[PDB]
């Protein structure tokens, strides 16, 4: 017998967003808060987002810009936007490069650490 319940991509990614903007959230507010935070780099820790940790979500502070990212799927972008009212700037990794949502390069080096096929917030 296997129990297990296969073909659950829509609930999957609405939890990934979800849990995306719960972290971007915690993150940005911080950062607004204090933004000297910054210029170490590194990430911001759990008690500091007053979340534990995650595995579907990352972040990465570089070069005084945070970055936070997930896994792309089909549909994840329209569940961010839904999310967050059409209001989160997102962007996308593609082949190292950084692309806007209509898939033009934005001219920033990205981290070496950001993987490929993301989607990404940079503020």
């Amino acid at each position: 017998l296997s129990r297990t319940v296969h073909h659950q991509q829509t609930a999957e990614i609405t939890q990934q967003a979800a849990d995306f903007i719960r972290y971007m959230n915690a993150i940005n507010d911080y950062l607004y808060q204090h933004p000297e935070r910054r210029a170490a780099g590194g990430q911001l820790t759990s008690a500091q987002l007053g979340l534990p940790a995650t595995k579907n979500v990352s972040h990465l502070i570089s070069q005084q810009r945070v970055f936070v990212w997930a896994k792309e799927k089909p549909g994840l972008m329209g569940a961010l936007l839904e999310q967050s009212g059409d209001s989160a700037l997102l962007a996308r990794v593609e082949n190292g490069r950084l692309l806007d949502t209509h898939g033009r390069r934005i001219s920033i080096t990205l981290p070496a650490v950001i993987p490929d096929q993301v989607i990404i917030w940079m503020n």
